[PDB]
């Protein structure tokens, strides 16, 4: 009787990502100028040296611009946030868990509208974000900002780091292919108000993520059994796994406090990610029999630029392997989870602009990868689509 | 070629419980008492009134005692949490971060313990807690705690409240059901230093949190197609739901702010639980054709006393169906999350214990459900195992 039941309910093919939306705050921040900005609003203009560094830093980091939530206006209004180590999560808190799920609400209203068909078709939802968290969740506001089915099966993933864009397509995957007719709302949403804080000399590793993390929102609707012609596949998950790099204990860690989210770097993340990526690249593609990595699509996660060129480095990659990636880090910066789904959407908006066969850069076989806290990588197997 | 590979990746039949293990703090704390000890931790005996309204609220609770990670030494070193409003995230966390894990480990070991098999067959962990948060996760502190593979695929929720034991089997269900030889560690830990606080006269609503929370853990080994004689079925997951009650925004809050996680009642849910059930139980039981509540087993997050009495008499269940829900109530106060895979542990062991047919009371589907912020109610059908 359960028999019939469980090969009753469950989908038959691959989980498809069938639309995808991305959003950001208004405010564009220019990364030229950040410096100085940067160095005024925190009241830090006398750390000569400090400031000279950070100034390295963003002529290095290989971002133009990013979008910020927070605001000149706002942060006069919350001088505790400009400070590096201040009580202030209470004001961080109320501007996140209003926001997280604003933008959210916005890039998936996009994706929703290319999908075409009614929101009251979407059974599953799973919301992503590293700043904030409140209960209920960002997964309910957004259920009830989108007038979701109160039926939604919500999974409300808090708290994650920049590793779980790949998260969210792992945890995607399962819930599409075990549950026929399933459609999965993906949000991943993130905003630096609750990062964002004043420099200190002896906290250095906590000024990079000052110069690299920016804001932003992306969606996707994920389906396996796409109904021909009414849905359109753009990328199809194959394999998914997830590890965690040896001898990386503390290499990224970050704590949720009085002063808000911290953050820290005690390890060599590039050095990690490039000594471990060849064997999270011979598990998923030694069983297709494909060991030459420049025929397959690349999406990584551009936690900073040295990792995109350590591991361009290690592989021996052409350069336009992460062409995709590199625009994305160039025009947003590092927006966390949200990241890597914005890159997706580039591939294939640039893919099918350009006239190439697939969906990914014409090939037929690529690689996503999410980096974070753990050390962690997280590794999705795709296979693009025809057109 | 990806249907061959879709075909060969997934597992055959109904996720299923193989093993469950629980813990609990050792300070065992007496319910008769509490009011007195309470009031007296807090500074607070000069607020008579809210005293005596407290002594009710413990003496209707229907908790004979909790084990609580918080002792009075730790009270004493920590004023702020014992203020009702005081600074104190920074110093609950600390305690946390550490205990949600520690606390977890314990159970996870036993439920190992217990299936038998290789902790390196682990392929997935989910863990849950409404206790703290911290970057890398109690995920990834479990995971080095249990020397679980590296690439054991890891689910982190936190932040979720009391209906999460349903939300965590839910999730199970489509991790073990979508892989062949998935074998999922599920963990569930509760922790009641964050939440703790002092009384306060036009909070009695928070107040209701203090008679009734509770600190443990439990842990699950799920997975689809048991081998046959060395892993042994406890209960088979059929079908799950999720959903938000109607009329319910702002029944239950709670936000972690600069002073810890603070909790909210603002509607009356015992009576929300009890006018929402029968739709959940015709969603599930419908389709089965079952309509006599009664011929089912049940397990029921115990929230307070005043859900499971008011849903005994919307539907007329026999007092004896609640009598595995009330046990852990009585014995463990409410743990969030965990509480109903304690009530699972109590109700397979004393089937066995008293020689009945099935591990589900004798009788052969059942059903379990989880309560908390939204108004969310989870629901997961099940189906017992002969002896
Ligand atoms: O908009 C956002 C963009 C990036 C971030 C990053 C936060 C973060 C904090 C850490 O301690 C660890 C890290 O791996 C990630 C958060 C918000
Ligand atoms: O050990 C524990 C036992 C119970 C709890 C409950 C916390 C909680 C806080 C709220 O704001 C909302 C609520 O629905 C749940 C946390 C720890």
């Amino acid at each position: 009787s359960v028999s019939e039941i469980r090969k009753a309910q469950r989908a038959e093919g691959p989980a498809t990502i069938l639309a995808i939306g991305t959003a950001n705050p208004a405010n564009c921040v220019e990364q030229s100028t950040y410096p100085d900005f940067y160095f005024k609003i925190t009241n830090s203009e006398h750390k000569t040296e400090l400031k000279e560094k950070f100034q390295r830093m963003c002529d290095k980091s290989m971002i133009k611009r990013r979008y910020m939530y927070l605001t000149e206006e706002i942060l006069k209004e919350n001088p505790n946030v400009c400070e590096y180590m201040a009580p202030s999560l209470d004001a961080r808190q109320d501007m996140v868990v209003v926001e997280v799920p604003r933008l959210g609400k916005e890039a998936a209203v996009k994706a929703i509208k290319e999908w075409g068909q009614p929101k009251s078709k979407i059974t599953h939802l799973i919301v992503c974000t590293t700043s904030g968290v409140d209960m209920p969740g960002a997964d309910y506001q957004l259920t009830k900002l989108l007038g979701l089915r109160p039926y939604v099966k919500r999974y409300m993933m808090y708290q994650q780091g920049c590793f779980a864009g790949g998260t969210v397509l792992r945890l995607a995957k399962d819930l599409a292919e075990n549950n026929k007719g399933a459609r999965v709302l993906v949000v991943c949403s993130e905003v630096t108000a609750v990062t964002f804080r004043g420099p200190s000399d002896t906290h250095l590793d906590s000024l990079v993520g000052q110069a690299l993390f920016g804001d932003g929102a992306a969606a996707l609707i994920v389906g396996s059994d796409p109904v021909p012609e009414i849905e359109k596949p753009i990328f199809e998950m194959v394999w998914t796994a997830q590890t965690i790099a040896p001898d990386s204990e503390g290499a990224i860690d970050g704590h949720l406090r009085e002063a808000g989210l911290t953050f820290h770097l005690l390890k060599d993340v590039p050095g990690i990610v490039s000594k471990n990526i060849t064997k999270a690249l011979v598990e998923a593609f030694e069983p297709l029999g494909i060991s030459d990595y420049n025929s397959i699509f690349w999406i990584a996660h551009p936690g900073g630029p040295a990792i995109l060129d350590q591991v361009e480095q290690k592989l021996a990659l052409k350069p336009e392997k992460m062409n995709a990636t590199r625009e994305v880090l160039s025009e947003y910066g590092n927006m966390s989870s949200a990241c890597v789904l914005f890159i997706l959407d580039e591939m294939r908006k640039k893919s099918t602009q350009n006239g190439l066969k697939t969906t990914g850069e014409g090939l037929e076989w690529g690689v996503l990868f999410g980096f974070g806290p753990g050390l962690t990588i997280e590794t999705v197997v795709l296979r693009s689509v025809a057109i």
